[PDB]
């Protein structure tokens, strides 16, 4: 079974970039017929017109993929790489011919296509940071556009701006940088008197205005490329191809590109790796009634691949041409709808989207601020039950900044007991994604659920935390606080160590500092009390007091106690009492942890090994 | 990729029955090394004496499956009938040497094991019906047991018996017909002076207790059925195999049965058809210097080929044979942890667990009640965000039965645009299984979303609508009462049609009557509103009022009428108008739909048709 995602730019209605395509495939599939299907789903003219191309979500290199090279034989070439769910397809144009815009105006879901495309290319990059005007123009004549039936006095109004500013947010395609600048009634009068000379135009008109004032910020036309040309006397220059000019190449980079020839005078195309180590390639070019060849190498035989695609495409476009004039050395397909979307991976995008989100209540306080409860949509397994995390005051961005290295931090956990964040928010009050843990705090559960719990309960709580801080220790970082009120409950028979406020990475290098905070001391370790030095030590110690306090019914430590008076005692060697009905390897291992050398404490993955069979014993037994 | 689920009796900590074998294995595993590793996963000694057995959810006849019959033969014989989500397997005891109760005494974990199967047995057959006093020795025997380290003194308090009977809640072991029944001080001291007297046992000893008490009410050594008896004059009987007994059969009901031998005379075993079309079987018992077969037939092929296995096992148990008595005409598994849990289907469970729930606030006010936003917990995709409706008033069990008749009709729906249902309560106040719409009423979201809607969600909405009363009028119920207010919404493109409070199943025949209720006059059609004729014509006149009030942006329908006015209006055929901006071929469906001949105005699944055209021409032009 042959399943592939294809986004595209084909307007859907919800959210702009959520135009996924359920392209089920054959394993002999060109992506000639897969297109043909997804446009003829549409009723397009356009047809030797559209770039199909790959993403890596973690990276930026990308492939402008070819047609007859098999779709399999992509999904061969790029998962012997890597997992799925950081690659991903991607659809687009990649070819104008000379008036596009108005070969694009006979068909106007292309030009509503390439719009969505140009304009996609524009809110990577551009967006925060082109100036206030440009993105104002551009705004508003998004509105125009998406807004196919709205009238012209429609933003004239009070309570019916606040709508738009408000209820639908100006996330979308407004930039950051106008709107976390200005004030409110400021920014009102200001996008007003923008929006008032745009009150008419329609989705062509509208777009082809956007294309009149978007041309100079960026030659949508083209993509600038950088590389070196010459025989064997080289030079390393800028690289310009797009229609307007078809291909003509810089003296400077402000400089008026000095044309040459065009994609119609091409007779073929070859690319070829740079003839080093380097990850280069080389880009010749051979043309009507030429002699000569126009040579570039440039950084990567990929784009230089992709270019051989860009000739061979413009050949296709504005001539007759259909076929491949690139010079190398049965299959049916059918778009799903929904019927169960198999098989997508899993989510890591850091962005976060305000619309899909429930609003929750009291769930637990931090540092920062409340907690709450909430859930996220997606594709698959949507309207997941998720929590998130605010802070109080926004006016120190020292906190927003630690509140930031949480997520930060918390990213490159892997573990079925490490919690599931995945995104990230940007503006005040900034909050977060957590995985809810259902059952809640285990200190409160165990102090009024004490007929709830079985002896076998309290050794898996322990095994879970066992094998969690054996990963940390796999994966070096010291938690500094570990404890039942940052030990969460998922369910029944499942808990989670959360609370990574203090958590550090280690370069194994001995042991970490410190900065400020009253932390519980009749939990801490002794060697860290007196210097500061928070290591696997610390990390075994404080493991014991928590398994100690599940087993206790998690009453308080060292009840009736002064912390002062604690290291004293420690420094008399005292450890504190068995429980009752405590069974003997379970307190012979909390034993072993509680060696006042800190250096034979026994670490949490011997200990994990020692739980396991603890447990098994007493399941047994 | 073969993998099983097989439940069981082993105790684990969270609900009792959750107790999941998540088993791989291979194409050849027999039943043998399965149930081998499944054990020594639990270091037993019992090795012959588990029998594992079929089940399929919606029915009761069942296999005690054979072992060397092969794992995917199973698979294979039984998913060549019907769906696996309803299949389901299970594993048991079906076998007790003399003193079975001694020589499990030795093996302390199929102790357990026979505990939680006989008692398994017990609360599903006989729970809520034996007698009072009857279940509160088996359940004050079930707390000890449950508890193998509570105290003797623990439930005489006050506040801590307030604990079990609200925080747990004795729907787990006590039944029904008591816990419905006493009052509040009442059952407090009831069950007060109940477990006075079993203050001490343990595992072992409450065990034997429970097995004390538990022999009379049900021969669980055993397992009653009925046949017929002879050789050519026949007799139809009932009919008793067990350990007490080896085997012996009855002259009445109510005799001592007469016995003639026991399992260890057998030598062979043979089972086969009733001779004729009857669904039955035979059965015939060659035994020890018998010249004489011990024939039997009773109602199935099936229970004549489990019987077959009834005496092959205990040869092989009480005797030293683990070999097939039965005369008919490489592979390792691997107990799975978590994992993944693949792969799981779809649930059907209609008793509903009060545990995995969150306790939600106001989110909808139905006619018996509020409603509620929850989520539900299970293995695979859990945490399922969920909801319910509850009614104010328990006083009245006529509201309760209709109450009841929402869900035992919205059961039997199957489509991706009716809404997910799956449980039944049985206590005041009972609630609901939603499958919450997050974005709720469409007519609040429409009335405040005037700049958030575009011509492509409107549509869009119609066309759900369209498959959905589609698929009713593929399976015949009248809603009666289709508007937006029941009309919900999933996502910005999904929105499902709910409330099914006056929905009927026609025989075909003809109309529905009427009851009561002042239903809106506006939204209802003529020939209804004249003579309580609801069928396919008013299903089309209020689908295409629904149709209508979504394109009018929901203002309220008919503006400044009043109820009597209308139908006279209505004979002089006067239709609403056009809205603004209406495009022509939906409005031109709207007016099929207006046709005052019911007759005529044409179905949904048609309209569904010109919706899908109309919807492809919106989005192309
Ligand atoms: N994922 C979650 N699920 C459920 N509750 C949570 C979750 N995360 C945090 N909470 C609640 O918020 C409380 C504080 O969480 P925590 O991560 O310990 O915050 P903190 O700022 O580090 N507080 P502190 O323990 O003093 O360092 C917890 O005790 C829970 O009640
Ligand atoms: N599945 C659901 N998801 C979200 N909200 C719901 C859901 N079911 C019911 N509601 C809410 O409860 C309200 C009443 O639901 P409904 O099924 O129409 O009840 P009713 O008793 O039949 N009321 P009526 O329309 O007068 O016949 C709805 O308008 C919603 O606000
Ligand atoms: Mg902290
Ligand atoms: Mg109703």
């Amino acid at each position: 079974e042959r399943v592939l995602k294809v986004f595209h730019y084909f307007e859907n209605s919800s959210e702009p970039t959520t135009w996924a395509s359920i392209i089920r495939h054959g394993d002999a599939t060109d992506v000639r017929g897969i297109i043909q299907k997804i446009v003829d789903c549409h009723k397009v003219k356009n047809v030797a017109c559209y770039g199909l191309r790959l993403s890596h979500l973690q990276s930026e290199e990308v492939h402008w993929l070819h047609l007859d090279m098999g779709v399999s034989n992509v999904r061969e070439k790029f998962e012997l790489a890597h997992p799925p769910e950081e690659w991903k397809y991607e659809l687009r144009i990649r070819y104008l011919p000379k008036g596009f815009l108005n070969q694009f105006t006979e068909d106007k879901p292309t030009l509503n296509f390439f719009y969505q495309q140009v304009k996609n290319d524009y809110m990577l990059e551009i967006a925060d940071q082109v100036d206030q005007e440009i993105a104002l123009k551009l705004g508003c004549l998004e509105i125009r556009r998406s807004y196919g039936e709205m009238r012209g006095n429609a933003l004239e109004k009070k309570s019916n701006y606040e709508v738009l500013e408000k209820d639908v947010g100006l996330r979308r395609f407004f930039p950051k940088s106008l709107l976390d600048s200005v004030k409110a009634k400021t920014l009102r009068k200001l996008i007003q008197q923008t929006f008032r000379q745009f009150a008419n135009l329609n989705r062509e008109e509208s777009i082809l205005k956007f294309f009149e004032i978007l041309s100079p910020v960026y030659r949508f036309d083209k993509e600038c490329f950088k590389c070196a040309l010459g025989s064997s006397w080289i030079i390393s220059v800028e690289l310009a191809i797009g229609p307007e000019e078809g291909i003509s190449y810089l003296t400077d980079k402000g400089a008026n590109p000095t044309h040459l020839a065009d994609f119609n005078q091409v007779q073929t195309i070859q690319y070829s790796n740079s003839e080093d180590k380097d990850r280069k390639g080389m880009l010749q070019l051979k043309i009507a009634g030429a002699p000569e060849p126009l040579t570039v190498t440039a950084p990567s035989l990929t784009i230089a691949e992709n270019m051989a695609d860009l000739i061979d495409g413009y050949c296709r476009l504005v001539n007759g041409a259909t076929q491949s004039f690139i010079i190398r050395p049965d299959d049916y397909a059918e778009i799903i709808d929904e019927e169960d979307t198999y098989t997508m991976p899993s989510t890591r995008d850091y962005e976060i989207q305000r619309e899909r989100i429930e609003l929750g209540r009291c769930i637990g306080e931090g540092q920062f601020g409340d907690v709450h409860q909430g859930i996220y949509m997606s594709p698959e397994n949507p309207a997941m039950a998720v929590a998130i995390k605010t802070c109080k005051n926004c006016t120190s961005d020292s906190v927003r900044e630690k509140f930031l290295q949480e997520a930060l931090t918390m990213r490159q956990f892997d573990h079925p007991h490490i919690v599931k964040l995945i995104g990230v928010i940007t503006e005040n009050p900034v909050w977060i994604i957590m995985e809810l843990c259902t059952l809640g705090e285990l200190r409160s559960f165990l102090q009024v659920r004490k007929f709830s719990l079985d002896l076998a309960s309290l050794i898996l709580y322990a095994y879970q935390l066992s094998t969690a801080l054996a990963y940390l220790e796999s994966k070096r970082f010291v938690h500094r606080d570990i404890a039942a009120r940052n030990v969460l409950v998922s369910a029944t028979d499942c808990v989670k160590l959360g609370d990574f406020g203090l958590s550090r990475y280690m370069e194994d290098s001995t042991y970490y500092k410190a900065s400020k905070g009253k932390l519980p001391i009749k939990w801490m370790a002794p060697e860290s009390i007196n210097f500061r030095r928070f290591t696997s030590a610390s990390d075994v110690w404080m493991f014991g007091v928590c398994m100690w306090e599940i087993l206790m019914h998690g009453v308080k430590p060292f009840q009736g106690v002064k912390n002062n008076d604690v290291i004293g005692r420690i420094e008399n060697g005292e450890r504190l009492p068995m429980p009752p009905n405590c069974p003997p390897t379970l307190y012979s291992l909390m034993t072993k942890c509680w060696a006042y050398d800190p250096s034979r404490r026994p670490r949490f993955t011997e200990l994990k090994a020692q739980l396991s069979t603890i447990l098994e014993e007493e399941k047994l037994q």
